[PDB]
C-alpha cells in the first residue's frame, strides 16, 4: 500500500487521460476504412492518442501499418509484454448517458470501453508512467502493445507478430494463443529401419539384440549390446576397454559360449547417452549387413548432434531416448525433439524424412504440440495475482475509481518486482 498510496497521487491525471480516451468513438468500422484507418477513423485516433500522451511524457513510440503499435520504455535484453485493446463495441440501445461522453461520478467512471478495455490500458500506462517518474534503474524493456482488430487474436501469425519483436514474458489477458514466450514445442517420432532381407558371408561380428532406453525424453544411462563373436574374442574386449577409457565411461563385458554381452553405464536427465556412445564403438567391428546399416545410420545423424545440427535442424533439442534392434525386427530410434517459436518443423522433417530413405529407414512421427504462452506459468502473470492478493481481498458500462486504482497499484507490483529486481 506504498503502491496503494504512490497512486493516490496521480489520482487526477490518470481520470483525465482516460476520459480523453473514452470520449474517442473508436469503434469498428470496415465501410469506412482506408490504408490510413484499416479498421476505420474512430480506432486510428484512440490508437494515435496513446502515441500522443507517451510522446507527452517521453516515451519512445512505433506504428505498425496504423492498426497497431506499441510504447516502448526500460532496458535490458529481456522485454516484458502487456497486449490490450483501445478498439471499442458499439453502445447497444437505450442508454442512461451518452457512452461516447464519460459521466465523472464521485466514486465511478461510466462510458463504453470502461471496463474493456480502456481502463486497463490507462492502469498498466500510469504504471509505466509512474515508475519512470522515480527514475528507476530499468532491467527489462517494456512494450505495451496496442491493438485496435478485434480480429486479431495476439497470434505469431497475425500483423503485429509477423514483424515485431516477441515478449519474452507477458499479459495477455484475451488471447489464446498470444505471441510471447512460454513453452516450447514439442514432437516425438521414431527412426524405423527396413530390415534387408539379404544372405551374406559370416560376419566376424553378428549383432543378436541392443537395447537402450526407457523414455522417449530421458537420457538413456544404460545400454547392452549381445553379440555373437566369429573368431577373435580378445581384441574386441581390449579394445570395448579402451574405448571405455577414452570416452569416460563405465561398463563391462560377459562372455559365454561365443556370446559376448557389452554394458554402457551412462548418465540421464531429459548426463550422457550411453546407447549413442555403445553404438559408436560397434561402427568400429566388421558386423552383419543389418547391425551395419543400423550402427552406421546412428554415426550419421545422431552420435553428438545434440542440438540437431546432424539433422540439419539447429535451441532445438533432440534426445535420442529409445534405442533397441534385433534380428527378427532390426531396430528403431526414438527420438524427442524440442523447439523454440519460430522454428519450421514440418518442411525440416520433409528434408530429413527424404534424405534418409536413401538408407532404408523412415519416420514414423508422433503428435506435434507447437511453441506456445501459458499464462498460468507466466513470471509476469504469477507476480500480477501475487499483487492481487497481497492487495485486494455491456450496457450502462462503468468502472469504479477503486478498481481503477486498485488495478494501477497493482501493475505497479508486479512490474516493478519484475522489471527493477524484486
Amino acid at each position: 500500500s506504498m503502491w496503494k498510496e504512490k497512486v493516490q497521487q496521480y489520482e487526477d491525471q490518470i481520470i483525465n487521460d482516460l476520459k480523453g480516451l473514452l470520449a474517442i468513438e473508436s469503434v469498428r468500422d470496415d465501410a469506412k476504412a482506408s490504408e490510413d484507418a484499416p479498421v476505420g477513423p474512430g480506432p486510428r485516433k484512440a490508437l494515435d492518442y496513446m502515441y500522443e500522451i507517451a510522446h507527452r511524457d517521453g516515451f519512445t513510440t512505433h506504428d505498425v501499418d496504423h492498426i497497431a503499435g506499441r510504447i516502448e520504455a526500460g532496458k535490458g535484453n529481456d522485454v516484458l509484454g502487456i497486449l490490450c485493446h483501445v478498439d471499442v463495441v458499439p453502445a447497444g440501445d437505450g442508454w442512461d448517458s451518452n457512452p461516447f461522453e464519460p459521466v465523472v461520478t464521485e466514486d465511478a467512471i461510466i462510458a463504453r470501453g470502461t471496463l474493456d478495455d480502456k481502463g486497463p490500458t490507462i492502469a498498466a500506462y500510469y504504471a509505466i508512467k509512474i515508475l519512470e517518474d522515480m527514475n528507476v534503474d530499468w532491467k527489462k524493456r517494456i512494450h505495451m502493445i496496442i491493438g485496435t482488430d478485434e480480429e486479431s487474436d495476439w497470434k505469431c501469425t497475425d500483423r503485429y507478430f509477423k514483424t515485431e519483436e516477441m515478449p519474452t514474458l507477458g499479459f495477455a489477458p484475451d488471447a489464446e494463443f498470444p505471441c510471447i514466450h512460454g513453452e516450447k514445442g514439442i514432437t516425438t517420432f521414431d527412426l524405423v529401419q527396413n530390415k534387408l532381407t539379404e544372405d551374406q558371408d559370416e560376419p566376424d561380428y553378428e549383432l543378436i539384440t541392443f537395447k537402450s532406453g526407457e523414455r522417449y525424453n530421458m537420457v538413456p544411462d544404460h545400454a547392452e549390446a549381445r553379440v555373437l563373436v566369429k573368431e577373435n574374442m580378445t581384441d574386441v574386449i581390449q579394445d570395448f576397454e579402451y574405448f571405455l577409457e577414452q570416452n569416460h565411461l563405465q561398463g563391462d563385458s560377459t562372455v559365454d559360449s561365443g556370446i559376448l554381452v557389452l554394458t554402457v553405464e551412462g548418465k540421464a536427465v531429459h548426463g550422457v547417452n550411453a546407447g549413442l556412445y555403445l553404438l559408436k564403438f560397434l561402427a568400429s567391428l566388421n558386423l552383419d549387413n543389418n547391425a551395419q546399416a543400423f550402427v552406421a545410420f546412428s554415426n550419421r545423424y545422431l552420435f553428438n548432434s545434440d542440438f540437431g545440427e546432424k539433422m540439419g535442424m539447429k535451441d532445438v533439442t533432440t534426445n535420442i531416448g529409445v534405442i533397441t534392434y534385433d534380428n527378427e525386427n532390426a531396430g528403431l530410434f526414438g527420438i524427442n525433439l524440442r523447439y523454440p517459436e519460430g522454428f519450421e518443423f514440418e518442411k525440416a522433417m520433409d528434408r530429413f524424412a527424404n534424405e534418409i530413405q536413401q538408407y532404408g529407414f523412415e519416420v514414423k512421427l508422433g503428435k506435434v504440440q507447437p511453441p506456445h504462452y501459458v499464462d498460468k506459468n507466466d513470471p509476469f502473470v504469477q507476480k500480477l495475482v501475487t499483487a492481487y492478493r497481497n492487495q485486494t481481498n455491456q450496457k450502462n458500462e462503468y468502472i469504479t475509481k477503486k478498481q481503477l486504482f486498485n488495478a494501477t497499484s497493482i501493475y505497479l507490483e508486479a512490474i516493478y518486482s519484475l522489471c527493477v529486481e524484486e
